[PDB]
């Protein structure tokens, strides 16, 4: 009895389907046209965005208000440190990795040919020079996928639909990262068909 | 450094609202803690070293530099069990982050836009806040606290923000004041609550 809508390309909605297949429970997913949920559905979250959460007599929106909900829930596989403090790391650096990183996504899919291509600058040499981080961890900054990774795979899986290609300095390093967690079982079951079509390996 | 004591600290706005929803939990848990009140022109040097953003609130308790109220908020409620303000359980934790989301993306937008828009606009945000939380009135008829039988972070949020409503030009009177009157007489009574005011907070209720 619970059903997530999903955008089949949004990344918020993308973040909330890794998560439900790491946990593997049973779910009802409808994809939704583009960014919306139906002007009919409006009972169901007065914003009408996606990723919007059914289970139940509870409705959920906001996919990090979702995805915690989820790992509080369905505890085993844990997506999260048990810890108070590395708890908060985790937190703000999904937190950051939004604010930071999520904002210049939305400048590059929402600007013109300029603004666009600034934002895309900028996103990519910040998104290099964490490279070191991965030369000593799996993951990142842990050596289990977490929710942080779940914020961080759906953008680098964009990196085509953004127009950003790594070369140079630090890309052998996120290019590593990104083969880890893009060859997950959990990660290739949480693709829409239109998220297959961005490569190669998964586009049918 | 801030981050080398063993006192946290807490680097705050004098009348910044975020910073008071972090003051009222500092006081609940009563933990010690140090608390800076900032000046935008000249902040601390260790806020400036530990937060790049440089914005308040942002709490130090040893290494861990934490910024953003609500995560600030649920680690003070990991970290310091006594009292509980969340609720145990998934769903019920579920719909209090879902609240405390909604009442800032609903009501502290207008809060901004009655602060600093043009008189047209602030009026319109003015009567739009002023009717939206008459309009919950009926809550407080059901349980003492918002959508709960204890105050919790939900409170935490709303609290600060009907605390300024004379700062913002509106006072309750009519259908729904009484509840609304009775539930701020409920939360700006309590020890924490007053613990957590800074001077100029007070005086926003000269």
């Amino acid at each position: 009895v619970m059903t997530l809508f999903s955008g089949p390309t949004d990344i918020f909605s993308h973040q909330v389907r890794i998560v439900l297949a790491e946990k593997g429970v049973s779910v009802e997913i409808e994809q939704v046209e583009a960014d919306n949920l139906p002007q009919d559905l409006i009972d169901l979250n007065p914003y009408r965005t996606v990723p919007t959460l059914v289970d139940r007599e509870l409705t959920l929106y906001e996919s990090r208000i979702i995805m915690e909900y989820l790992d509080e829930r369905f505890p085993h596989p844990p997506l999260m440190p048990v810890y108070p403090v590395a708890r908060g790391s985790s937190r703000l650096m999904m937190h950051r990795i939004e604010h930071d990183w999520y904002s210049l996504l939305y400048k590059i899919e929402q600007g013109n040919a300029q603004e666009a291509e600034a934002a895309r600058k900028q996103l990519r040499e910040e998104l290099l020079s964490i490279a070191p981080v991965f030369n000593e961890t799996p993951f990142f900054m842990s050596e289990e996928f977490s929710l942080v990774d779940c914020y961080l795979a759906p953008l680098l899986w964009r990196l085509p639909v953004l127009g950003i290609e790594f070369t140079g300095a630090g890309s052998k390093e996120l290019k590593g990262y990104m083969t880890r967690v893009f060859e997950r079982d959990a990660f290739l079951a949480s693709l829409t068909e239109a998220e297959r079509e961005m490569h190669l390996k998964t586009r049918s």
